[PDB]
């Protein structure tokens, strides 16, 4: 009797997609007439590919899906498509003609750059208020970038838009170092205390990260070298994110609304499941087949109203 829903996350111990993935189950076992059917895909597509086939097998009413590669979406719409079932893409956003592809393929996330632009003008905000930040009195920020994965639109979108921003409030930028630490903490860790051993551990004056796990990592290695008084930035706003706001081991962070983003993605899945508009009994403004939930930015001014 139950619909059963498919659900399938990138990797469970991703800090930001644990926090969906256990908002999405509340809203289940808050609802009667649903079964879920949770799978990690343990950071493979490969994976992801053999659970989803499963779960067809399993006669699931609806997928939704939070890719592992970037670029899969077609691989998981021709598995659907060959059962007539819906899927909402999350998380990680298809391009417009994978979505465009399927008329039952539906996207949930954020308009990514939005969380680049808001954390840029953060930064200047902060910058402007604690002008003791540059350390060389040049009036240039020398910053290092944290960033997410490779072709994920989120990191891809905030490292451009962050310095888009300051650079467009007249804020030059001095780029001192930049790679990925693919959304984690211990790989972010790692290269921040690389950074802190190499030249220009001393010219570093900003520390910007794509995502609040990275930003941790980074806390830890400034921490570890002595050097806390080095602001970092992050991007997501994790609860142990916001009590390092408090603490002041961060200068500030962007909510990345995990719980508005759960119930949409499975209100839209339980609709389509159910045969009904994707949108039907609920608020989600859905433009050509996509939710996007708003970001806010957040530092120690308005931690309060969190
Ligand atoms: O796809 C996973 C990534 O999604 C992004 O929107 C979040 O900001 C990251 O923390 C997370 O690692
Ligand atoms: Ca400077």
């Amino acid at each position: 009797a139950d619909t059963r829903i498919g659900v399938t996350i990138y990797k469970y111990d991703d800090n930001f997609m644990s926090v969906v993935r256990k908002a999405i189950e509340q809203d289940a076992k808050a609802a009667p007439d649903v079964q879920l059917l949770m799978n990690d895909s343990q950071n493979d597509q490969s994976k992801q590919n053999d659970q989803i086939d499963v779960l067809l097998a399993k006669g699931v009413k609806a997928l939704a899906i939070n890719l592992v590669d970037c670029a899969a979406a077609g691989t998981v719409i021709e598995k659907a498509r060959g059962q007539n079932v819906p899927v909402v893409f999350f998380n990680k956003e298809p391009s417009r003609k994978a979505l465009d592809s399927y008329d039952k393929a539906y996207y949930v996330g954020t308009d990514s750059k939005e969380s680049g632009i808001i954390q840029g003008d953060l930064i200047a905000k902060h910058w402007a208020a604690n002008q003791g930040w540059d350390l060389n009195k040049d009036g240039q920020i020398q910053f290092v970038l944290l960033k997410g994965e490779p072709c994920h639109p989120d990191a891809e979108a905030r490292t451009t838009y962050v310095i888009k921003e300051l650079n467009d409030k007249g804020i030059k930028t001095e780029q001192l170092q930049l790679d990925t630490a693919m959304w984690d903490t211990a790989q972010a860790k790692d290269k921040m205390d690389a950074w802190l051993s190499g030249p220009n551990a001393n010219k570093i004056e900003v520390v910007i990260a794509n995502n609040d796990a990275m930003a941790m990592g980074a806390v830890e290695a400034l921490k570890a070298h002595n050097k806390s008084s080095i602001p970092v930035f992050g991007v997501d706003a994790l609860p142990e994110a916001l009590a390092l706001v408090k603490s002041g081991a961060l200068a500030g962070t962007v909510l990345n609304d995990a719980n508005n983003q759960a119930k949409a993605t499975f209100d839209l899945a339980k609709n389509l499941a159910d045969g009904k508009g994707a949108a039907d009994g609920t608020n989600w403004k859905i433009d050509n087949k996509v939710v996007r939930v708003p970001y806010v930015g957040v530092d120690k001014d308005n931690l309060a109203e969190f």
